[PDB]
């Protein structure tokens, strides 16, 4: 984790993509009347984010030869779903967070009822937004495949199952595979689909995204024991040293999925794995 | 007279094939499903999946072809019931004499179960129907379902309901009741191979029917129609809604139209 030129480039990449994503999200949920609805939806959606999921979607679409523009509504859709899951996670019945990124959580602003409902609205808006924009830009069979992939990433085979179970090691990887990886996989596969890429590229980048998600969760535990005096985790299941080994194996596994792609087009995803691992 | 009894039998038949399909759609065999099935298979009138099927048949389609869309609109209906029962909203301990979802599984599981049903509606409808219909229709079906649920659909209705009269009330009823019925009907026309012009007619029918339901419910009960516009004008609104619904059924064979005429009647004469 040493090459600073690619890190500088990627830092700039992140800022630019996040800016583009924030503009498109702002436009995706217009401040139109009835404000009661739109405001509660917008509050959590337009709060500051690293936007790694829509960024991954965009980067993958570019990798296989596509444009940011073409990938943007799918990218926004995955950020909407991710936002919905955060709203419900923060709820008193679940995590009971007062704060999110330093700012009051949704239910703390609008009430619990409104927060539940806002989560529901965001789930529906993802499918609507993605389909209504993307259907004009890709073959209808691809559009249908995109809808299926999104829906599957959300459900009993994806995000919701992972949330429910989160209430030995194989269990921890189950949680991480479902809460984090499924929606990242969705983001990457939607990237390939929106970029006109092949079935092979779809599975390669699905694998890439799975590695990236797992890597994020391992590195999160490492960072916590490494920087919280209080600190079920990887360093307490298999040690801190082996935890770092696992992180590094995951990162190299992600990187190998990008072999044979155009170096230039591959650079942001190489750098994304490096950024996460360090 | 007898025609209403025929419709009763019709509803019972369609409901039982919908219940079968719903059972199959959330396979109990796990690795979550239990919380979902508990509310989804609890039993209802299944009026929205019936509307979907009846409308598919109307335009010359099959029950089998519309069944996944019908199940999807029932999953969405079921989702909104689970979320409505929650402590933070209607705080109901019971539903049809039976404990509500959060009372069996906890509020967190209930919330999650609602979210799962929302995703499963899209996955199930799209995987099965795509399937049986041209891809452009499938796409349009996804857009209609999505539009019925959110900020211009059911959730908008719920949010505004949490809060002088007629504009507000019509908004709530149109979004909280009508939007999803409209989805059921339009999905019926789409899966049935019907035309755009049949779509608009049946969207209109579903709308009249949903509104009719709420107006008649307010009339039976003597922020309502009779207090905002009077009892007399409420009965007038009910009658023109009923008849508006029937006029959408012009141009179809009487026999195929019969269950939708009968459903309009059944909502009118409660």
């Amino acid at each position: 984790c040493n090459d600073h030129n690619s890190a500088f480039d990627f830092k700039l990449y992140m800022i630019r993509k996040a800016e583009s994503v924030n503009a498109a999200l702002d436009v995706s949920v217009p401040l139109r009347e009835p404000l009661t609805v739109q405001e509660a939806v917008r509050y959590s959606l337009l709060a500051g984010g690293k936007r790694v999921r829509p960024l991954l979607c965009i980067a993958v679409c570019e990798l296989v030869g596509g444009d940011e523009a073409t990938a943007m509504s799918a990218a926004c859709a995955v950020e909407m779903i991710h936002t919905s899951s955060l709203i419900h996670d923060d709820l008193p019945c679940m995590d009971n967070a007062d704060l999110r990124r330093g700012k009051p959580t949704n239910h703390k602003v609008y009430g619990e009822d409104m927060a539940v409902l806002a989560g529901d609205a965001l789930l529906a808006l993802a499918f609507e937004h993605m389909t209504v924009v993307s259907s004009g830009l890709v073959a209808p069979e691809r559009m249908i495949r995109a809808v299926v992939e999104l829906a599957r990433a959300i459900g009993t085979t994806g995000l919701v199952a992972g949330q429910m179970i989160d209430l030995g090691l194989e269990h921890l990887e189950f949680i991480h595979l479902h809460k984090t990886a499924a929606l990242l996989e969705a983001a990457a596969v939607l990237g390939v689909i929106m970029g006109g890429g092949t079935e092979e590229e779809i599975e390669k980048l699905r694998k890439y995204a799975r590695c990236i998600g797992l890597l994020f969760q391992v590195v999160d535990d490492i960072l916590d024991v490494t920087k919280s005096t209080e600190e079920l985790t990887y360093p307490r299941l298999i040690g801190l040293e082996r935890s770092k080994e696992v992180a590094e194996k995951l990162r190299r596994e992600a990187e190998e999925q990008l072999l044979g792609f155009d170096p230039s087009k591959a650079a942001p995803l190489v750098a994304l794995a490096s950024y996460i691992a360090c």
